[PDB]
């Protein structure tokens, strides 16, 4: 089978095979990385079918050497899950994690975005919008909303990559930076417990100690890929979608001067820029499937590439063309059925206010430099610059 990934993933460049593989054998066998073979699943219809089929299974996964790109199988906690424990903690998450507490955070965010600028400002050009912006406002929301103190980003912020990396750690790396971040959690759980706050931890503590028990260490990888999701995939999401909005000036140009296109222009955002790296993580089968043409067996793996559906020309009309206009989205960068975003109100928040509030306060933003001279954060399992140089 061939090896996958096929080549390592280059800036925000798609490799031209997955339009190939759509085209002509949307499912193919793969050697991955690590772990057992897998099918390749590339189109639209076929990830839909393997990430909300209850064919498909993410608990199965712990019953065999996950097919995967890193070295060791993530900690995905919710994610890893199928129904009933799945159910425990959505429903745990969803009860605590409410519209309203979203929308409470929204002046906090808007002034978040509003000091980074002034930040931006009295420090003059050029400024990084990665260092300088998405990161601390994506840090400072979820650490907010967590409870996980932002002055902590020192410790912190260097286990996080053991979450995400594919070639660029060592298992042992791996497992210490794991046990580093989920002993941190674990107290300042122990400090949540006692002195409770308006925050997620807290409220997730005193939710599963007083009705939806969870295990101690349920809670910790929990709070853990929630510091993840909110800290690393917002930001690299952001950082992406700046450096998509840059090389596409005309399409920035238009959502200047239409405010309104804002809601529609995310959607976009998450539609267009690859951000996973290559795929999310394997389900197997439970029973057999077909799946474009590809008999997918019992105990059988697939590889969600959810980049390439959301790329699928059969679903998107000019599915290569980013187009903030685009009224029919049915992307899947925020997943689909059961494992689907959680945090998703809150992502198309940060994003919005992000971008209107960059575009409002620094109308000629423009990268500092050639699109070639760029650094990516190469080695993870979602892209990300690792500097975005602009002039305003
Ligand atoms: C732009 C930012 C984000 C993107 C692009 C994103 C994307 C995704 C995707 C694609 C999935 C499904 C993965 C799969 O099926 O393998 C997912 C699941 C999930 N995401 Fe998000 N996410 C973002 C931000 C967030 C935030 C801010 C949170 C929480 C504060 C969050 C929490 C979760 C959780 C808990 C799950 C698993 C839910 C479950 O298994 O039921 N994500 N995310
Ligand atoms: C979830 C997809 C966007 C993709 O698999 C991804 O970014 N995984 C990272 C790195 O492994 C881990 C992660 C990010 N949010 C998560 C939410 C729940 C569990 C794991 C994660």
């Amino acid at each position: 089978p061939l090896s996958y990934p096929f080549n390592e993933a280059v800036a925000l460049d798609v490799d031209p095979l997955y339009a190939k593989l759509r085209a002509e054998e949307p499912v193919v066998r793969v050697s991955c990385p690590f772990g057992e073979d897998a099918w390749l699943v590339t189109s639209h219809a076929d990830m839909k079918t393997i990430l909300a089929d209850p064919r498909f299974s993410r608990a199965l996964a712990a019953e065999h050497d996950e097919s995967r790109l890193t070295p060791l199988p993530i900690h995905t906690s919710i994610l890893g899950m199928d129904s009933p424990d799945h159910t425990r903690l959505r429903r745990l998450l969803a009860k605590v994690f409410t519209m309203r507490r979203v929308e409470l955070l929204r002046p906090r965010i808007e002034q978040e975005a509003d000091r980074l600028i002034d930040a931006l400002i009295a420090e003059g050009p050029p400024g990084d919008l990665m260092e300088g912006f998405a990161v601390p406002f994506a840090g400072t929301v979820v650490c907010d909303l967590l409870g996980v103190p932002f002055e902590d980003r020192e410790q912190f912020r260097g286990w996080l990559d053991a979450f995400s990396a594919t070639t660029v750690m060592t298992e042992e790396e791996i497992e210490a930076d794991t046990e580093r971040l989920h002993g941190y959690i674990a107290q300042l759980m122990v400090r949540r417990r006692a002195e409770p706050q308006d925050d997620l931890i807290s409220a997730m503590v005193k939710a599963s100690d007083e009705e939806e028990k969870l295990s101690e260490k349920e809670l910790v990888e929990l709070a853990s890929v929630l510091l993840i999701a909110g800290h690393e995939t917002v930001s690299s999401q952001l950082i992406d979608s700046l450096h998509v909005l840059f090389t596409h000036p005309e399409q920035l140009r238009l959502l200047k001067d239409r405010p309104e296109l804002m809601p529609g222009t995310v959607e976009e955002l998450m539609r267009f820029v690859p951000l996973i790296s290559h795929v999310t993580f394997a389900r197997y089968a439970t029973e057999d499937v077909e799946l474009s043409g590809t008999l997918v067996r019992a105990g059988e793996s697939v590889l969600p590439a959810i980049p390439s559906a959301n790329r699928d020309e059969s679903v998107f009309e000019n599915a290569d063309r980013f187009d903030l206009t685009r009224e029919h989205n049915p992307h899947l960068g925020f997943g689909y059925g059961i494992h689907r975003c959680l945090g998703a109100p809150l992502a198309r928040l940060e994003m919005q206010v992000a971008l209107d509030s960059l575009l409002r306060r620094l109308p000629e933003l423009r990268c500092a430099v050639p699109a070639e001279s760029l650094e990516w954060k190469d080695g993870m399992q979602v892209r990300s610059l690792l500097e975005l140089p602009v002039l305003w």
